[PDB]
């Protein structure tokens, strides 16, 4: 099984090395090994060569069973962008790879039910996933006296995504919140109809319709009501970023993006935090937890996945924190500390231990 | 002698309306002036009592007035049998009707209630912010194979909305957060351009640009940062609704909407709440606080506004709470026991001596 690793820049290279370290450990214990191929992306791909996303690399992803991405973006490329070169990169990966589904899981750790800006009374039990359409809806001269944007969805597109939403619900709490603005948007009338059409092929799953703005109130008022939420390209952008606050440190969260044909790209939701890069103290868990995702959805290796979720779970229950999830004043570990500890947790949950 | 269009509607609309009305009726007496109140049918009560969800007759009356107060619309009766041609949403029929462009949803948390919200007290205690929302532009056959929505913005629409935003920031904390998607949206590339260009006209107001996805985060991680938020139709709808939670309950929240010429419609953000209609448990403060902004914006009467606002602030500081702002097991009051208590706080705040003076 061949894997596409792309650290990028900032702490990208750091949290990537961290992820791969945890990864390697689990596979050597489990029988199989992996071939790793390395590629530039964004700032590193703008420097050492031409485009934010080189052809030279795009194909290495294409010839590989999964992709691990770190981060991109920086000050260096904030002034002197050209608005065609600064970071993403990512779009280009998305469109270049026919990735249609975005999967952002949010399960709050008991360990951590006090990190959020929200009250522990509300965040304690939440474990939900936002499933986001990536191909349709919006997107894909100073002085103009007017501007236009076209929101275009196809019935294929919607159907393709809502199905993933039900597939996932089946492995979870068998409930799908479908979020549309169907009291105003042509595309949303379509969405909700596509929705009820599929509801029928999974009679054992609850489908509810939620208006996009309600959704936003309920994500802070009562995220425990949610299992799976499926939504259109823009909304998903907004709701992901909102739901992300439920847990508090973007440093926890992982994301997967999946292709029409089942190719995967896995990455941490957190940006590049370029200040902190080089001082070995970025929280490696998200990228780590991401490789767990990869394990699950790219290769069906469920146990090798649970192995990490189970590990990470404990290390935090021990009360290990990195900078970001540390209480104020609380003691915190470095990246390799965190890393090495997560390793330790897996070996100990893979034992003999008679006597 | 200044005319007011009054639009109760359904659910608890009339309930809360009648509340807000009394408070208003009082202040005027204490203050000399008096108000004429023409009553109108709207929503379900217009579908029932005369055919159309928004009779032209009423529309005409809103036109011949100086300000509009609306309660709420919606209910099971027309949740089924909608037609999507009359589901008690002539609320839009009013937006376009009198060319409302500016929606204002203020959010300032009473310390009484820093623990009434889903968000931690630490985070929500300072906040006092307005989301200003563009109402005219932007967004807006089973079996079909595809769908399209056009998002249309004209430079005028935007100039106008970014203006009332700065105009407001001046009377507040001189900050404006312009919220767009300038990295993917065409309408937003234009949006920014207009705000940069208007900001030059106000060098004593801070301009910041913020992407919407961020904004959604920032509203819950650090809502204190915000003074004025100005944004587009859809974004503004989502962000409004997200930030509503920061106070906690909707029963606490007023909204105004303005026209080009400056006609005003003040309504509570909270919905029909059909389940508790007639049962005098509804929180009338929002609707009241709305009639307050009405005094401010539609009639320049700043003291009469401050009169209501602080009167309300008191009744909270005291310990009064209705069903929705009560922590559980704590005691709450009825609509009228809420209304009356507020009426009292206007008279004693119109006390004018300190064993002295």
């Amino acid at each position: 099984k061949k894997i596409a690793v792309l650290p990028g820049d900032g702490i990208g290279p750091e949290v990537m090395e961290a992820a791969i370290e945890v990864l390697k450990a689990v596979a050597e214990r489990f029988g199989h090994e992996f071939e790793f191929e390395y590629g530039l992306i964004g700032g590193a791909a703008i420097d050492e060569a031409g485009t934010p996303l080189p052809e030279e690399t795009l194909d290495v992803c294409r010839g590989s069973d999964a992709i691990l991405l770190g981060a991109v973006g920086g000050p260096k490329w904030d002034q002197n962008p050209s608005e065609l070169r600064p970071e993403k990169g990512l779009l280009g990966i998305r469109k270049g790879l026919d990735l249609f589904a975005n999967l952002r899981p949010v399960k709050v750790y008991d360990s951590l039910a006090d990190a959020s800006p929200l009250k522990k009374e509300v965040i304690e039990g939440v474990d939900l996933v936002i499933v986001r359409e990536l191909t349709g809806g919006l997107y894909f001269e100073e002085g103009e006296e007017a501007a236009v944007d076209t929101l275009l969805y196809t019935r294929e597109e919607i159907e393709r995504i809502i199905r993933k939403a039900f597939e996932l619900a089946l492995t979870r709490k068998k409930k799908v919140t479908s979020v549309d603005k169907a009291n105003v948007l042509e595309s949303s009338r379509l969405w909700r109809e596509v929705a009820e059409e599929v509801a029928k092929e999974y009679p054992d799953v609850e489908l509810e319709h939620m208006l996009v703005d309600n959704a936003a109130m309920q994500l802070i008022r009562n995220p425990r009501q949610f299992d799976v939420i499926v939504t259109e390209n823009m909304f998903g952008d907004i709701l992901s970023d909102e739901a992300s606050m439920i847990t508090g440190s973007l440093g926890m969260l992982p994301s997967a993006s999946l292709s029409t044909d089942g190719l995967g790209l896995y990455e941490p939701v957190h940006g590049s935090a370029p200040d902190i890069a080089g001082k070995g103290i970025a929280n490696p868990l998200a990228t780590i937890l991401s490789a767990a995702m990869m394990l699950r959805y790219s290769f069906g290796l469920e146990e090798e996945a649970k192995a990490i979720e189970k590990a990470v779970e404990k290390v935090l229950a021990e009360g290990y924190r990195t900078a970001d999830i540390a209480k104020p004043g609380g003691k915190y570990v470095s990246t390799t500390e965190m890393t090495d500890e997560v390793k330790a947790a897996v070996v100990d949950e893979l034992a003999t231990s008679a006597i």
